[PDB]
């Protein structure tokens, strides 16, 4: 039952013992350390740094200072002079000890004979110092040794310091009452220089029975320590001549050998004691705890019903991920409980002060701050941005796709899991998930444009651009250049160079399809017969127009090949969540890409009134725009849902870039099979794509939503046909239905994503519907659940029979495009059918 | 050697990393799994012995946890070697 009060000041050294962490360890060394002095004598705690050490050396000196053993108050040999030897204090405290109970064993006759022996020691001892402390020895000094008496029977002769310090500790224990010391050492992890004159001086002189170390540090940082010592023990020459590789690895397993032995000999294993973590002693999500640690927030609650440390960790960083609860995040905090005490424990401590103050919400806001200052070093390391108020929109974008060159995982390096072997891309992971988590907060523009450009750049650095090492440099090198990542622009003009590196690599038999792409016909072949020509550009309505200039894009090359990507429909609609106003976004972000923003071939290659009809899309827009700007303010995304998110839909075109390269046909003309594929039916394809991966995953991972609303089955992505998409529909609108959840609060995006006016006149084209006896029946079907989600009727009844069934002109379906014509293709085979 | 040392680290994902890593030292993709003490090297023999004694200290009394280690502990040396260093 321990109770954590983080508004304390948790300090090493004012910590009292309610706040302690480790005592079953504690008290277990301490009978131990009793029962080897009743009966090297050297005992090391080892834990990680920064983790309880300190308070560790303090409870248990308490303990024995409060078995009659007298133990010497704590001493760091960082906390002392850098050419003073710890001999030197280990003697000049020791004498304030003994000095002190002289001052009681006072006015007797055994005072001065006690304080007699006293003074022979320091004495004897003090001539030691000539010894060691003497630059270099002087012939001259011989006869200050030599002089050696019949008192106290020395041994070895001449001035040997080891037995001085022995028996001066021997009569030193006597007079303290005590049948033996203690020395307590401290670590060694900010001042490391003069670790190494504690190692060799305690293997020396700290040998005696009487005598008991204590010391702490990691043995990771001794292990290069001594490894670094025993190198220069070698000869300089020898060094720089032998360099051959076998016998640098024979000298090298020399030392290895010299050190394994050294540690060893110096610290016996038995005597060797592994510090607890935290983890360990708090426990698995269902393994029982050795002890039961618990947390406090605020001063406030009680100490019987203050917040677990599993449940406090818990929703903090849940909400200050932006993630729903469950496995997702107890992967999380399995993480965050295997860095050090101090971590750990500032990192709770200034967010929920924060918390506290802030409330008297933004929780990643805290999150971020709080983590921000604690987490420095890898950061620094990472190649991140550092500035305070450069948290921007390309910035973040630029600095989680170096994250993923540094994991070097093409495929799921952009979903942020702080699962990485490495310090530098785990501690970075987590702090890249904080700062989406409060970019993407109520937004659309910064959902959809992050979703894009951070999670799919990567993916088609590997998919176009990677397919001697220093190739796997200079390919990240030129692609960061490129591709412009960490350079701000329009959402529709990041897809742009996207475009080239799409279209940089011809596919088999120069087949017109591409990754959800739609290549247009300039030319004119001769002899066409059927419905096919050159796509005309002032015959349309404006809504098509619209669509279409939010659905175009341009490069030029040696033979300029205009496109009518997707892509820029998502990235239309990106700014204009952003703007919102100025009725100057709705008309200047469409148009950039097909005139204004040319995208040139990459260096790797071997190459009624004409606007007044604009109205009507515009009055139909600002009412969306006014619907989805007082809905978007209860978006909580989350960085690993969303790189799903993206990934389902990155799989989801690969389909129609696929399968549908063979399904064209001479008969495609408003073709009513799946088995043909016109113009119109890959673009479809597209939108349907986009559409039902994003509605597959929301409710799996969510903000509001606590369960999935499709419940158990197969989901898959359509690859001939939506009938597995018009299943999921009907199960998920029921529950909707039968249980009184509502559309917006458990699907906000997809609710803004499908009843879009944008994507609305590329949803029923004329010549992409599935006709058949059944398949059109289940695109009417499709059909009436597509305008129940929407609400407006966005398509009349005659406009949708007159193209299902079997000029006009129809402002939600552009008419000509299943009749333009894709260069490449010619249509030469024939439709089959059963 | 370059093994994992953290106590709190300690799990299925180390054990398998640290055996893989245990393996590339010796250059024995293929009785590296079998964790023989039995190489030219000290070193990688007393190292040997420290993964051998792990893989069958969270073994006993687990049959849940054997057969996660051998999918992983047993198939990445293997499939490694034959589809990616071949």
């Amino acid at each position: 039952k321990i109770i954590i009060n983080l508004f304390a000041p948790n300090l090493p050294g004012s910590t009292k013992e309610d706040d302690l962490i480790q005592k079953s360890l504690r008290d277990q060394l301490v009978e131990s350390i009793r029962n080897s002095i009743a009966y090297r004598n050297v005992f090391f705690v080892d834990g990680t740094r920064g983790a309880g050490k300190t308070t560790f050396i303090n409870s248990v000196v308490k303990s024995l200072n409060s078995v009659n053993i007298k133990c010497l108050p704590t001493i760091d040999p960082t906390k002392l002079p850098r050419h003073e030897p710890i001999l030197v204090t280990v003697t000049a405290r020791l004498n304030k000890m003994v000095s002190d109970k002289l001052k009681g064993y006072w006015a007797s006759n055994d005072y001065r004979k006690q304080k007699e022996q006293w003074q022979n020691h320091l004495a004897q001892l003090q001539r030691g110092l000539h010894l060691l402390t003497d630059k270099e020895y002087k012939p001259e000094y011989f006869s200050d040794a030599l002089k050696l008496d019949a008192q106290l029977d020395y041994s070895i002769g001449g001035q040997d310091l080891s037995e001085i310090f022995e028996e001066l500790v021997k009569r030193a224990c006597e007079i303290l009452d005590c049948k033996a010391i203690l020395i307590t050492f401290d670590d060694i992890d900010t001042q490391f220089d003069a670790g190494w004159d504690v190692l060799e001086s305690i293997r020396k002189f700290f040998n005696s029975r009487k005598l008991v170390v204590v010391a702490t540090g990691d043995l990771r940082l001794y292990s290069q320590l001594i490894r670094g010592k025993q190198y220069e023990n070698y000869s300089k020459t020898l060094l720089e001549q032998e360099k051959e590789s076998v016998r640098l690895a024979e000298r090298g397993y020399m030392v290895e050998h010299l050190e394994q032995q050294y540690l060893l000999k110096l610290f016996p294993v038995q005597k060797r004691i592994q510090l607890k973590t935290m983890l360990q002693l708090v426990g698995e999500k269902g393994k029982a705890g050795k002890e039961e640690i618990k947390v406090k927030t605020e001063p406030g609650m009680q100490d019987i019903d203050a917040i677990d440390v599993r449940q406090a960790i818990g929703d903090a960083v849940r909400e200050g991920l932006n993630l729903r609860e469950g496995s997702d995040a107890d992967m999380y905090v399995n993480e965050l409980l295997k860095q050090p005490v101090r971590l750990l424990m500032q990192v709770l401590q200034d967010f929920y002060t924060k918390k506290y103050h802030a409330t008297s919400l933004s929780v990643p806001n805290l999150l971020r701050n709080a983590l921000y200052g604690s987490m420095l070093s890898s950061i620094y390391r990472a190649g991140l941005n550092y500035e305070q108020h450069r948290f921007g929109m390309d910035s973040l974008c630029k600095d989680i796709f170096t994250y993923v060159k540094q994991d070097r995982d093409f495929n799921t390096g952009f979903y942020l899991r702080p699962q990485s072997e490495s310090e530098a891309l785990r501690n970075c992971s987590i702090y890249l998930a904080s700062q989406v988590s409060e970019n993407c907060q109520g937004s659309l523009s910064k959902f959809l444009q992050m979703l894009l450009v951070g999670c799919g750049s990567v993916s088609i650095f590997n998919q176009f651009v990677t397919e001697d090492r220093e190739k796997f440099e200079q390919l990240i090198s030129e692609y960061v250049a490129y591709m412009s990542v960490g350079r701000i622009e329009s959402a529709s003009h990041w897809a742009n160079r996207c475009c080239a590196v799409v279209a940089n690599s011809p596919n088999d038999e120069k087949i017109g399809v591409f990754l959800g792409m739609v290549q247009l016909n300039r030319k004119s072949r001769q002899h066409m017969p059927g419905g096919y020509k050159k796509f005309n550009i002032d015959t349309e309505n404006g809504l098509a127009k619209a669509a279409m200039a939010s659905s175009l894009s341009t490069v030029a090359s040696n033979n300029l090949m205009d496109f009518c990507s997707v892509f820029n429909l998502i990235g239309a609609i990106a700014d204009i969540s952003a703007c919102r106003c100025e009725r100057s976004a709705i008309t200047n972000a469409f148009n950039k890409v097909i005139a204004q923003t040319t995208c040139i071939v990459p260096p790797w290659s071997e190459a009624q009134d004409d606007a007044t009809e604009f109205s009507d899309a515009i009055t139909k827009v600002e009412q969306w725009l006014k619907n989805v700007n007082e809905i978007e303010i209860g978006i909580r995304p989350s960085a690993l849902l969303i790189g799903k998110v993206w990934s389902r839909f990155y799989f989801n075109l690969n389909n129609v870039a696929d399968q549908h390269k063979t399904r064209l046909y001479r008969n495609a003309e408003h073709g009513r099979m799946a088995s043909q594929s016109n113009a119109a039916k890959i673009m479809r394809f597209n939108v349907l794509a986009f559409l039902h991966a994003v509605l597959v995953e929301e409710s799996l991972y969510h903000s509001v939503s606590d369960r999935e609303y499709i419940g158990e089955g197969l989901r898959l992505n359509p690859v001939t046909s939506v009938d597995e998409f018009e299943k999921k529909i009907k199960i998920i609108g029921e529950k909707l239905k039968a249980d009184n959840k509502t559309w917006k609060n458990t699907h906000p995006l997809f609710f803004l994503l499908i009843s879009c006016p944008i994507l609305h006149p590329f949803i029923f084209p004329v010549g992409g519907i599935n006709c058949s006896v059944k398949a059109l029946n289940k695109e009417t079907s499709f059909n009436k659940l597509i305008d129940e989600i929407v609400g407006d009727k966005l398509l009349s009844d005659e406009e949708w029979d007159y193209l299902t069934k079997n000029q006009q002109i129809f402002q939600n379906t552009i008419t000509s495009l299943n009749s333009s014509t894709i260069v490449g293709a010619s249509y030469d085979k024939d439709t089959p059918a059963r």
